[PDB]
This record gives structure tokens, C-alpha cells and sequence, in this order.
């Protein structure tokens, strides 16, 4: 705690609306101020106390990083992994507008929402890695400021989420106190214990652009850091997030995340979540206990009048004051922890399902295409799989988290992941449906084995019988995973090995489909030549068949690629990905440093089956004229809030966000169809123990005809070529070289060009 | 430095390395710390029970030439004694006979035998007689013969004393008892040898033993190059581990062991003979250690790999579907320890004549 609290100011473009705050916050008894900073019982996940003297009402915190949890009448969006692998910035933007207008709409002051760099990716097994966007600062950089600012110009704050090192959810024990049975007695959360440089080089990344967006709050993880709560690390808290940063914002717990009362007050925490809510078994360390350490000369009065104005910048900055949401309606906790009715409100607008559509057929990503695609009109069409249709118990039967269907059950396509950050669905489209309406377009035949094929009696006959006269075989995979695990390795769900063991026996012609919350394991059939095509849709939410099959059949090319590594064996990764110990104080050494997916890979000389960025088109792209101009250069004056970065060339009067040169490109449609093509930059930035090269932009050029060109082109911020000085703390251009590369992957880069300042 | 290499089971224990980390991985930290530390009972030294898994309390008993303090057995001629016969078949029977006083006896680790330490730089060694040759070459052979003998016979071998452990004098075992303690007044004789010299003369008969399948093997006493040979990171996690691809577990002369940490790090799997002997020989691990892994300090994975090592030897030498007899005497000696003795009768048609 020799990191003092800063007290809040409103930065750039709250400074109005902190105004209103100080004032309002002001006027509050020492009573008003806990109940505002800790939890009530209410309809949402988590609900602030009134100030019923002052007119603020209790606000409806909601999660939803695909969009509001627990409710009907509402769209189930695409996951985050899903919007990161269009790699197109107009859908992350899009993607979170309408998921903000979806929650504003269903009565939420706060969306539990985004995922922005917690969990980043240090292990591909994270059970909940899908909420995020890519396995990199950069692009989750990218993607973590877009998603915010959707929200935000929704007019719903959001709570990015979960700050800082949350990388796995073995072991992340979140508190808990019910049964006689407490966590503190068992086990200490997960330490994340993490070194200078790679706190400020990796982890810290997307939250300065989260930051930078404006994100209203942001969400302290479960995880320890240095063997230090992360929601009482004054350091993390007080020092690199509320200074560095300078951030202007609150922060929530996440639920059970708070462990203590008074160095929680001290080290940086705003807001107790969920406090009275889930009959305070997650722990109640505010409230009442929060008047008393005021009443007592324990806790000042000023450090927790700083927690109420952050808290109240967002209700005025959005205008929620003027503008109040409407009530929300649904019981979103569940009985038997809340019994409370639900009512009805309908909140889907036109145009969401489109968009939703477009999310999955700019995502999905052919990774192998020996000339079975696009189909043309086969008239014998074969599929196999669960996955193809719907969840045999219908696609809400997991319940309010995606999560309590027994371990066995055929689920139906797996459109989101289980957890907090799921969501219902009004319907799905299946893949079987999308396909037999193409079918019975092209007077065709089509017939689904979609048993469980290893347990349902004469399912491997069926399989046997129908195969063989096909002229095209359909699978579709999947592998579910949820928030409060890990995935064990990378086997395929349910009885996926035997449908792919059971299809290149009866089949020459098998397209494969994997809906996935991550990497999957399918080295036993991916070199076989029965297996043609391989696709990856991730997790499309409710359009999953109707936007893939536009892709099937060559209505448009796939565009979509990797946003993460796809290694041959989970040995390949960075290790104690997690950690697994009945140690009371576990603890995971990030001996890695910044090395995480690719730049672990790249570094050790490891590789992937297909690489980071890695995604096949119906047509190939040939890249030209690389041109580095120094003289295209702007200051930043776009982003709506400011960080503190200290940087060596700080003049008085410019940004580390400062853009300092644009790189240019040529690509080429060299092939003989139209198709929209993601270029990537990367820097390979000169220093000691330092990866072969950095992520530093992305372009995609969409419906690219045959034979034309287009210039592709990346700003590049003077923090896209900064390393930090751990001696210095601050941010420094280094000497040396700068690669510069350009091409379709991070394996398959055609520019290269140096840079030496 | 020099860090662990994790146990794979390597040639011949390969199915037994598998039922080893099966177990080990259902281990609760109280249960690791149970087996990798000694307890009290009529054997020169015990393992705890992993009562819960039903793995049983291991017996370790003297010594190189059958198992010491026990009625019912025969006196073998010293390891000396066999070496003069320059005779591999008597070698070999030798052992066999040994091993199958120590089964009979219910012993399922023999402290034995002694394969080049010590080896013999002097002729004055108090104890070289319970080696074999002052020679490289035939101490090999001799030990890998005497190694078979005791696994072929059932019981899993604990090859002694690694390394370096040529004199008696001021090798200055571990002891805590009155108040004095060993530490205060003199630290072991330092063996301070080149790397030539370690690998042509003193690891040669060890590598042998290694090659015949000692399960286990004893650090010494001594300190080598001013480090104690039971915490050596070079010695026991490089040159034994590693280089000699060792799959085994390293147990502590009695009172070799003489620190927590570095202990656990550098090498060592198995504390002797802990709360055995009024604890006098010190006990760094059982209740330390599992404070020590509850707080972070040491990792449960690298107490995992010792409790494999350890559970190897007991499956590959078919321990659980075959253990050995209850051990009935009080080896240990009052008022040290304050139980009566069984008796059983071990002598079998054939020992005498071998004799
Ligand atoms: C007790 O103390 C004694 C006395 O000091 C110790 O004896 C020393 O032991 C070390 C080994 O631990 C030994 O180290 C070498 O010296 C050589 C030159 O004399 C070096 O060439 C050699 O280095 C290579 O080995 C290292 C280890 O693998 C590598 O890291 C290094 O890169 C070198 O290897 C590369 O090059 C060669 C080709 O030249 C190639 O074959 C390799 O594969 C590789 O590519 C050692 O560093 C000292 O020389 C020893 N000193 C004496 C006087 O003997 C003894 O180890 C101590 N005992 C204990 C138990 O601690
Ligand atoms: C988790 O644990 C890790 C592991 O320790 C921890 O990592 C360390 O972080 C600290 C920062 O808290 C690093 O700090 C230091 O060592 C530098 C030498 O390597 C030292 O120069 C640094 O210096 C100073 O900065 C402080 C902070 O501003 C300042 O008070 C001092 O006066 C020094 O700066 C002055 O001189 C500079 C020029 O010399 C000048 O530029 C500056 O403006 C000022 O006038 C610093 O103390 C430490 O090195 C890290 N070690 C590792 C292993 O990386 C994480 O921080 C922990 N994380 C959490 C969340 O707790
Ligand atoms: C433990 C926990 O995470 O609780 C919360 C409630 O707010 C937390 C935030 C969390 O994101 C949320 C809402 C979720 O959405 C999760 O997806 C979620 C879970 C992860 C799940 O929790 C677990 O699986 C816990 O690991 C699990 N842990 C234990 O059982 C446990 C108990 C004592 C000591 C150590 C551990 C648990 C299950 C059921 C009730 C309480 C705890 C409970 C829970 O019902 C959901 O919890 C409840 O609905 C609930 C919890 C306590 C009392 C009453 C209801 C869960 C769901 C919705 C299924
Ligand atoms: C600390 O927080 C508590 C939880 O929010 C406060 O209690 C709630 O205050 C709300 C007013 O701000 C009440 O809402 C209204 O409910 C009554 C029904 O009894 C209706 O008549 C009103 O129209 C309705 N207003 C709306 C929603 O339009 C809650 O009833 C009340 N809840 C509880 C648990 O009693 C405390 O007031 C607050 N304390 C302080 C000092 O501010
Ligand atoms: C269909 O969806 C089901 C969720 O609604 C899913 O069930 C759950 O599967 C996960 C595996 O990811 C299991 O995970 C847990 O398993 C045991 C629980 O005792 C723990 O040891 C693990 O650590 C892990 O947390 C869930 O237990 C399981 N849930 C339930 C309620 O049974 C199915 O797997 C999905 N169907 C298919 C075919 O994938
Ligand atoms: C840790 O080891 C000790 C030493 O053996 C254990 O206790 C003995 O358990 C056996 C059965 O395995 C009983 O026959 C004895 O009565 C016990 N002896 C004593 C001194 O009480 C102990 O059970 C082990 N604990 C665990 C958790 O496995
Ligand atoms: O108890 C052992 C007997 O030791 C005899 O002496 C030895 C010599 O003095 C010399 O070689 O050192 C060793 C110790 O390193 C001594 O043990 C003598 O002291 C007798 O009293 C003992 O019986
Ligand atoms: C202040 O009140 C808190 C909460 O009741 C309590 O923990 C603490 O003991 C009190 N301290 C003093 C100095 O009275
Ligand atoms: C809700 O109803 C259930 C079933 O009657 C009851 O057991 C439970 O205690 C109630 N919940 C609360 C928090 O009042
Ligand atoms: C491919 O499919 C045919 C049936 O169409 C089957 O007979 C053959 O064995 C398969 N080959 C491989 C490599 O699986
Ligand atoms: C962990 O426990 C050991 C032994 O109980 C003690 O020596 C050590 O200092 C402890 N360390 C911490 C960080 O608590
Ligand atoms: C992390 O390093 C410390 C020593 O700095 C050690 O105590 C801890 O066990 C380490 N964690 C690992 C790598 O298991
Ligand atoms: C054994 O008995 C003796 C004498 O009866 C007693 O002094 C001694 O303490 C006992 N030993 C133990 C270890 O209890
Ligand atoms: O110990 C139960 C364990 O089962 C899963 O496989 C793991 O990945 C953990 O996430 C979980 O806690
Ligand atoms: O069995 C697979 C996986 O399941 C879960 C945990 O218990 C892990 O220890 C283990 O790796
Ligand atoms: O970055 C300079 C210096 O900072 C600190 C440590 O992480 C060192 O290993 C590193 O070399
Ligand atoms: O010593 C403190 C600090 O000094 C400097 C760097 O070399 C860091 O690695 C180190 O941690
Ligand atoms: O043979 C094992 C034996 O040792 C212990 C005793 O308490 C008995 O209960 C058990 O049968
Ligand atoms: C549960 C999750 O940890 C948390 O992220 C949610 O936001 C609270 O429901
Ligand atoms: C005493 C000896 O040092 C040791 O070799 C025995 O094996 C333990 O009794």
C-alpha cells in the first residue's frame, strides 16, 4: 500500500459528468455510501444499493459478454473467439452495438462485458478462453476497444473484465461460505505470479485500450498475483491500473472475488459484488462492516467517496439520470437463491440476425481444401453428428449459464460456451436445416445420422449404409467447454473420435465441421485424404447453419482465420498452462514472459499444424510493393479517455498513441474467384529475450474481383514499436533493427523490410 | 543449475513407473509427505502408509550381507570375502541367497548393497569390507551380479554409498541430540574430486548398478566439493539422474540428509530415517514438508516425481499382489525403541553349503 489511492478527476471525456458525481456523492450519509458500494438482492447478477434520498436508483449490473444473460426476447450473438476470427473491425464494432442495444433495451446499467486480455491465452485448455478475442495484445487490443465502444455508444457501461493474469480457472476458488464449508479453509486462488516486463509488454495491453475506449469499470479476477488478491493488489489496483493507466473508472469484484474488508477499501477495490445477492455466501465484507470501519476511524470517509463518485460517472456520462433504462424483468438469479417471478419484454430488432449471420460466414475458417469446395449442386448428401442439429432436451435446456446438461448429453450445435458469459437463443438455425434447404434447392437427397453413434443401437450400421453412395460426408464436431474448468486436453467432445474413425472408413469425400470454444485434437484424420475439407465455425450463436452453408456452397468465399495457435499436440504450448495442485497457496510462474501462443512457437522453433492468422480462401492473394512512409504520421486525439504511460520521448505535448508511420501493401486476387482477404503486419522489435516478431495490424479487403489489387494499410503507434524499461519504468523506442513483415499468416509473410531509427 | 529430470520408468520398469504415477497422482500432500519421510517401527528404517490407497508401510532393513538383527537367518561372508572368489556364479548366489532371507524376513528394501562407496582410496576404511574389489572394473561387475541377486530374490536393492565415501572419520552424520547438535561442531569431511576422476573411478560401479536395476540408491554421508552429497544438485540430480538416467529413488544415509529445501531440490527422495531413532538424526521433511508445499516454497509436482520413484520399485518387484511377510523383530533396540520380537525361521536346505 505504498501505492496510494489516486482519487478519481474524470479524465478527458467524463470531466461533466465526475462533476455530477463529486456533487451527488457529496450530499451522502456514511450508510448511503456503503449501500451503493456493496451488492443487494435483486433480478440482475449483481444490483448497487439505492440512494433513495438523492433519486439513484439501484443499477442493474448484467453479465454478458455475447450480450444479456438469463433472459428471453433477446439474440444470442457469436462469442468473442467468433468475432476475432472474421478479423474485421466494422463486426467487433457492430457485434458490441447491437449486443449494447439488446442489453440497454432489457433494463442494464452494466454490462459484464467485454473479455479484454483476461482471460489473453497463456493456455489454450482455458475453459472460458473463449469469451475473449485473440491470443494476443495486440488484436485483443484492437478487438477490446471496439467491443467497448459499442457497448458504451449503446448507452450501457460496461465492466471489462477480468484485470489482470486470470489464466486458467483450475484452482481460481473464488470466495465462498456455505454449508459450514468456507474456500479459505481449502485452498488460496491460483497465483499469477508475473514479472515486470511481462505485465506491461503482455497482460496490461488490452486494458490500456480498453481504458483508452472508455470502459466505464473494469473487473477484478479471482486470481492471486504475487500471492496478493487481485481485487487487494494495491500495486495492480492503485499503482498500474488507477495511475499508469489513470484510470477514471471503478472496480467491480467479480463475484467472490473480494476476500477481506479493509485492505480491499485500501488497495483499490470500488464495488462488493454480489454482497446480499446468492444469499452472501460469496462473501459480504462491505455494507454494514463498511459503515463501521468509516464510523470507527478505520476506513477515511474520502477513500470510499472516491469508490461512489467512480461508480456514479458512468450513470451520468451515459445519461442514465435523463435517460433512465427500463425496468428489468427477468429473474436472471434462479430459484431456489431468488424466487421471483419473470415478466416479458421482446428486444430483438430487425437487422440482428443478419448481422449475426455475417459475424459467422466472415468467421468461419477453412483450414484444409483439397478441391472438395465450394459444392457445387451434389445430389447425395451424407451428414453425421449431433452437432448438426438441435440439443436433443431443446437449446435453452442447460439453463441460465449453458452449463447443468448431464456430461452425456447431445447438445445440439455448440453456438456459445457454458458459463457466465453465455446466453439463450429464441431458436437454431441447425447445419442440417441450412443444408437440406440448399439440398432441396438442387433436387437432392440428404439424410443426418445424429445419435450418439458410439451408444445408440444400429448407429454405426446406419452410418455404414449411408455413407458409401454419398457424394459429399458432413461432420460436424464440437467441444464444449465452460467457465470454472479447464479443458482436461484436446479431445474432441461426445463421440466425435468415433464419427471421424467411423467417416473416412465409409467416405472419400469428408467435410469436416468443428464448432469449438478452442484448439481441438484431430491428428488422427487431418493428413488422411478422405478428409477433403476441414472448417472451424467456432461459436456462431443462433445463425450456425444458415451462415455456414452460403460458405459451403461458394455463395461467398471463407475469409475468416485463426486467432490463435493451432499446435499438433498440447505439448507444444507454453508449460504449467495449468497448474494442478491441492497446495494450499498455488502458485503458476509465468517463467514464460511475453512468449505466449505464437510468440512461443516462433521463439522455440516449434511447428504449429496451422499457424496464428493462419485461413485458406477459395482463391490465393499475392502481395506486393511493401512501402514503409515515415512521412504519414498523426497525433492521437481519437481515443475518448487517456492513459499515464510514462515514455522516454514524451515532449509535454505528445501520446505514446502518437501514430508515427504507415505501412503500406499490394495485395493481388492471383487466383480465379472473388475473395476478401486479412493482411497482417508484423514487427519484429530488437532487444534482448525478445519474440521473433509482433503482431502490429490487420487489414481486410473485402470481395476482392479476379485480377484487381487494393492497397492495404496499417497505422503504427509509437507504443506498436515500444518496449518497457523495467530500470526506467516507462515506455522507450529501442535501438536496433525493426523487421517490418507483411503478408496472409505469421508463417506466411512475403514483405520484409528494416527499419533502424 | 541442475534441475530434476522427471521419472519415466526406463527400460524394464516401464509398467510399474505407470501404476506408480496412478497412484501418486490420487495423493493428497499429507500422503506424499507420509511416504517420502521415515516413521517409527522395527526396521533399520520405515516409510509411512498411504493407508487410504492401501499402500502399506515399506520396511527397510541392513544390511550388505542379509538382513541385520534378526534370529532365523544365516551369516553370509562379507562382500570382501565373495570378491576373493573372483568367482561371478558365487557372486551372483550369493546375493540370491541374501535376497531371499531379506523377502522371507519381510523386508521389502535392503539397504544393500555397497557398489563403490566406499570404494577403497584407503586401505585403513573402517568399512571397505562391505564392498567388494579397490578396483573399478571388478566392484562393476561384483555389483551389478549382487544387484540381480536381491531383485531376482523379490526385495528392491538400495546401492550404497553414493558417492565419493572413502574414510569414516569426520564423515560426521547428522545428529541433534542432547543439545549439541553436529552442525554446530564440525560438517562432514569435504570429498573434493575432479570430473575425470568422478567419471572413471568413482561412478563406474554405480553405473553398473545402475544398468542391473538397483530401485533405489543411499547418498552418502560425506560432502562433496563442500556440498553434502544427499543435497547435490551436480552429484545427485546430473550426474545420477540425468547422465546415468537413474529411474529410481535416492534414499539418505541415516542423518544424511541435513537441510529442507535444498534437499528437495538437488535431489533427494526419500528422508531416513526421520521420526525412527527419537528423531535425534534430524527430520527435515514430514510435517515441514507439507508446510513447506501448502505455502508455495516447494512444488507438489517435484514431491509427486519422488513418491513415483519410490511406489516404481514396489510394483516392478510385484510388492502388491505378492508383499512381503510382517518383519517381527525389534532391530532397532531398547530403549530406542520398546517392542517385543516375533520369531521366524528363514534358514533354507542350501545356504550353509553356499556359505
Ligand atoms: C567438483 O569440482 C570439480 C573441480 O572443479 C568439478 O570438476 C569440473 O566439472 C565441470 C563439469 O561439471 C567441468 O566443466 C568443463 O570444462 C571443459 C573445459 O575444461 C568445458 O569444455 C566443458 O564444457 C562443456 O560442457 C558444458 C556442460 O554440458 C557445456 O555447457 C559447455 O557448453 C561445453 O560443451 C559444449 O562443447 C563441447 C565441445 O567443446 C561439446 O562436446 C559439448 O557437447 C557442448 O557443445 C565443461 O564446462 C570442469 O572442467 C571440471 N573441472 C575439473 C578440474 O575436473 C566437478 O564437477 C565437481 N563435482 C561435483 C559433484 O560438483
Ligand atoms: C510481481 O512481482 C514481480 C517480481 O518482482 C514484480 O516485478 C518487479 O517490479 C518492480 C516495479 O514494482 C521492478 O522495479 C524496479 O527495479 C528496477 C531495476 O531493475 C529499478 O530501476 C526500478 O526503479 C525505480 O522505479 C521506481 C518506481 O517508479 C522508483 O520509485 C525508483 O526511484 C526508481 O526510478 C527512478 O530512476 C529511474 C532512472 O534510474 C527514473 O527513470 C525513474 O523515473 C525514477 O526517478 C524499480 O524499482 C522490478 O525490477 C521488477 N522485477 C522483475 C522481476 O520484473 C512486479 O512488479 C509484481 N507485480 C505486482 C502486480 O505486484
Ligand atoms: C460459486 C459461484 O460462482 O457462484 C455464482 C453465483 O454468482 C457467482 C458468479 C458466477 O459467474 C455464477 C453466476 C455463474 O454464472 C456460473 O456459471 C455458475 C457456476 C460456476 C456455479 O458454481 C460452481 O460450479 C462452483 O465452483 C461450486 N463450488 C462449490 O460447490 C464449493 C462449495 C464450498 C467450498 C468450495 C467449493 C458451486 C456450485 C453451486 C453452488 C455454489 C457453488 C454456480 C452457479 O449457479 C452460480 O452460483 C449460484 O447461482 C449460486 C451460488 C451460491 C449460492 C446460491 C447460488 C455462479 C452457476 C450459474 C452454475
Ligand atoms: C440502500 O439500498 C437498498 C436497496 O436498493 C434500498 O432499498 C430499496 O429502495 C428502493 C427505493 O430507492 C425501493 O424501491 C420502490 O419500492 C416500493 C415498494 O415498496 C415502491 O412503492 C416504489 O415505487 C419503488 N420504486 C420503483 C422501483 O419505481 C425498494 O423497495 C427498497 N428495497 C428494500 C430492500 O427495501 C435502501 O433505501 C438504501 N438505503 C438508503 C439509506 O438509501
Ligand atoms: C453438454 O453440455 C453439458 C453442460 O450443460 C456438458 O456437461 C458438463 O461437461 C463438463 C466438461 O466440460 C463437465 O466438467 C466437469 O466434470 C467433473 C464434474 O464432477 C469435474 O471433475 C471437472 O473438473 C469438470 O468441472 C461437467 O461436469 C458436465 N456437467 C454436468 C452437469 O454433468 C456436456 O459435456 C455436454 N455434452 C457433450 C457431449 O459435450
Ligand atoms: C502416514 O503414515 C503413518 C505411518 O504408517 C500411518 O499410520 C499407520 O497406518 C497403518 C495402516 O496403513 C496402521 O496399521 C497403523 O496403526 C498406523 N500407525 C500409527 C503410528 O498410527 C498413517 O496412517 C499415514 N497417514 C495417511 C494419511 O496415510
Ligand atoms: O568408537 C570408534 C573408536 O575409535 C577409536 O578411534 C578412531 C581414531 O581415533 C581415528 O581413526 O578417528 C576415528 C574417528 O574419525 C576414531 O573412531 C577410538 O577413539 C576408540 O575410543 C573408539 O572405540
Ligand atoms: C472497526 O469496525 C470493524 C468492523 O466492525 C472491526 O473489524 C474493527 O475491530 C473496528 N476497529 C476498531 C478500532 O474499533
Ligand atoms: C426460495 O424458495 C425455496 C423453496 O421454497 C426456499 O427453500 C428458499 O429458502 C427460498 N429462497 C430465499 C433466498 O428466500
Ligand atoms: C477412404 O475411403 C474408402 C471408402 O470410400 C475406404 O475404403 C478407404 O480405406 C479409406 N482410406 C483411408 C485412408 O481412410
Ligand atoms: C513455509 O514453511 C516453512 C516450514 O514450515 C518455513 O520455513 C517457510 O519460511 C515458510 N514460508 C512462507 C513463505 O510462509
Ligand atoms: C516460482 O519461483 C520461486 C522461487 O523464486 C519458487 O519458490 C516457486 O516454487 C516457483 N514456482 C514454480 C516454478 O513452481
Ligand atoms: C523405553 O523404555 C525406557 C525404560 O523403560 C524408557 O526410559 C524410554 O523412554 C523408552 N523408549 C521410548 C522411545 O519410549
Ligand atoms: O479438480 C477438478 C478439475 O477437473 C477439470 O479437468 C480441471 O480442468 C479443473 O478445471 C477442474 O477443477
Ligand atoms: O484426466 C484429465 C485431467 O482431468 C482434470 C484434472 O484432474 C487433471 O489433473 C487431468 O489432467
Ligand atoms: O529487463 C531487464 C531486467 O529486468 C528485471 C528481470 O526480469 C531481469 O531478468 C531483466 O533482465
Ligand atoms: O534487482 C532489482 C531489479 O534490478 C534491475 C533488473 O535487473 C531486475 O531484473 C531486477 O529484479
Ligand atoms: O497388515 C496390516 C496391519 O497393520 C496395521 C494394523 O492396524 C492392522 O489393522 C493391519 O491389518
Ligand atoms: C461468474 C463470473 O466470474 C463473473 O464474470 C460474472 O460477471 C458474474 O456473474
Ligand atoms: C548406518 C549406515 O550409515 C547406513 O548405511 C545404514 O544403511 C542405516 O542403518
Amino acid at each position: 500500500t505504498q501505492w496510494p489511492a489516486p482519487l478519481a478527476n474524470g479524465g478527458k471525456s467524463w470531466a461533466s459528468a465526475f462533476k455530477k458525481a463529486k456533487a451527488t456523492v457529496t450530499e451522502m450519509t456514511v450508510e448511503e455510501l456503503a449501500n451503493i458500494t456493496s451488492g443487494v438482492i435483486g433480478l440482475c447478477s449483481g444490483v448497487t444499493g439505492a440512494v433513495t434520498r438523492l433519486g439513484i436508483p439501484e443499477f442493474c449490473l448484467q453479465d454478458g459478454p455475447i450480450g444479456p444473460r438469463g433472459v428471453h426476447g433477446s439474440s444470442q450473438f457469436p462469442a468473442g473467439l467468433t468475432v476475432a476470427a472474421t478479423w474485421d473491425r466494422t463486426l467487433m464494432y457492430a457485434r458490441a452495438r447491437g449486443m449494447g442495444q439488446e442489453f440497454h433495451d432489457q433494463g442494464v446499467h452494466l454490462a459484464l462485458a467485454p473479455v479484454t486480455g483476461g482471460p489473453l491465452g497463456r493456455t489454450p485448455l482455458n475453459g472460458r478462453g473463449w469469451e475473449g478475442t485473440f491470443a494476443d495484445p495486440y488484436a485483443c487490443g484492437e478487438a477490446s476497444y471496439l467491443s467497448v465502444k459499442g457497448l458504451t455508444d449503446a448507452g450501457v457501461a460496461t465492466v471489462s473484465k477480468h484485470w489482470i493474469a486470470y489464466e486458467q480457472e483450475t484452482s481460481r476458488n473464488l470466495y465462498i461460505d456455505i454449508d459450514g464449508v468456507s474456500q479459505a479453509d481449502i485452498q488460496l486462488p491460483i497465483s499469477s505470479n508475473v514479472d515486470d516486463l511481462t505485465m506491461h509488454e503482455l497482460y496490461m495491453w488490452s486494458f490500456a485500450e480498453a481504458v483508452r475506449a472508455g470502459t466505464n469499470h473494469i473487473m477484478c479476477s479471482y486470481n492471486r498475483i504475487n500471492n496478493t488478491h487481485s481485487c487487494s493488489n494495491a500495486k495492480g489496483l492503485n499503482q498500474l491500473l488507477k495511475t499508469e493507466l489513470n484510470f477514471q473508472g471503478g472496480v467491480v469484484s467479480d463475484w467472490g472475488g473480494q476476500w477481506d474488508s479493509v485492505p480491499a477499501a485500501e488497495n483499490g477495490l470500488d464495488v462488493a459484488m454480489p454482497g446480499k445477492g446468492f444469499l452472501g455466501a460469496l462473501g459480504d465484507f462491505w455494507g454494514a462492516t463498511l459503515v463501521e470501519l468509516i464510523n470507527n476511524g478505520t476506513v477515511s470517509e474520502d477513500l470510499v467517496r472516491d469508490k461512489a463518485v467512480r461508480i456514479l460517472t458512468g450513470y451520468y456520462y451515459l445519461g442514465q439520470d435523463t435517460n433512465p433504462p427500463p425496468p428489468f424483468v427477468y429473474n436472471t438469479i434462479g430459484a431456489p437463491t431468488l424466487n421471483a417471478t419473470s415478466g416479458y419484454r421482446n428486444v430483438r430488432k430487425p437487422g440482428t440476425a443478419e448481422l449475426i449471420k455475417e459475424i459467422g460466414s466472415a468467421s468461419v475458417t477453412l483450414l484444409k481444401n483439397t478441391g472438395s469446395l465450394p459444392l457445387k449442386h451434389p445430389q447425395r448428401i451424407a451428414v453425421l453428428g449431433n452437432d448438426a442439429t438441435y440439443n436433443v432436451l431443446g437449446p435453452n435446456a442447460c439453463g441460465l449459464a449453458n452449463s447443468a446438461c448431464d456430461i452425456d448429453n447431445l447438445n445440439g450445435t455448440l453456438t456459445t460456451g457454458g458459463g457466465s458469459g453465455s446466453a439463450l437463443s429464441p431458436y437454431t438455425i441447425t447445419p442440417l436445416e441450412a443444408l437440406q434447404k440448399r439440398a432441396i434447392e438442387d433436387n437432392a437427397e440428404i439424410a443426418a445420422v445424429v445419435a450418439n453413434s458410439n451408444t445408440t443401437t444400429g448407429a454405426e450400421d446406419a452410418i455404414a449404409a449411408l455413407l458409401p453412395d454419398a457424394d459429399v460426408t458432413f461432420v460436424f464436431l464440437n467441444r464444449y467447454s465452460e467457465e470454472g474448468a479447464d479443458a482436461p486436453d484436446f479431445s474432441l467432445g461426445g463421440d466425435g473420435d468415433n464419427l471421424m474413425d467411423l467417416a473416412v472408413t465409409y467416405s472419400s469425400n469428408v467435410v469436416v465441421v468443428i464448432h469449438t470454444t478452442g484448439v481441438v485434437d484431430i491428428e488422427k484424420w487431418a493428413d488422411n485424404p478422405n478428409v477433403t475439407a476441414i472448417l472451424v465455425a467456432y461459436l456462431p450463436g443462433q445463425e450456425a447453419g444458415n451462415s455456414l452453408v452460403p460458405v459451403l456452397y461458394g455463395d461467398v468465399a471463407p475469409s475468416g482465420k485463426l486467432p490463435w495457435t493451432w499446435g499438433k499436440s498440447i505439448d507444444d504450448y507454453v508449460p504449467n498452462g495449468v497448474v494442478y495442485t491441492d497446495a494450499y497457496s498455488p502458485q503458476s510462474n509465468f517463467t514464460e514472459g511475453v512468449f505466449i501462443d505464437y510468440r512461443w512457437f516462433d521463439k522455440m522453433g516449434i511447428t504449429p499444424r496451422y499457424e496464428f492468422g493462419f485461413g485458406l480462401s477459395y482463391t490465393t492473394f499475392t502481395y506486393s510493393n511493401l512501402i514503409v512512409d515515415h512521412g504519414r504520421w498523426a497525433k492521437d486525439y481519437s481515443s475518448v479517455m487517456e492513459t499515464a504511460e510514462p515514455f522516454a520521448e514524451w515532449d509535454g505535448t505528445n501520446s505514446l498513441y502518437d501514430v508515427i508511420f504507415t505501412v503500406f501493401a499490394t495485395i493481388t486476387n492471383t487466383g480465379n474467384l472473388t475473395g476478401s482477404e486479412v493482411a497482417q503486419l508484423y514487427i519484429s522489435i530488437p532487444g534482448d529475450n525478445q519474440p521473433v516478431r509482433q503482431l502490429r495490424g490487420f487489414d481486410k479487403i473485402k470481395d476482392l474481383p479476379v485480377g484487381d489489387s487494393a492497397v492495404v494499410t496499417f497505422p503504427i503507434r509509437r507504443k506498436d514499436v515500444s518496449s518497457w524499461s523495467v530500470v526506467d519504468q516507462l515506455w522507450y523506442v529501442p535501438n536496433g533493427d525493426f523487421l517490418i513483415s507483411v503478408g496472409g499468416s505469421s508463417r506466411d509473410l512475403p514483405l520484409n523490410t528494416t527499419w533502424t531509427p
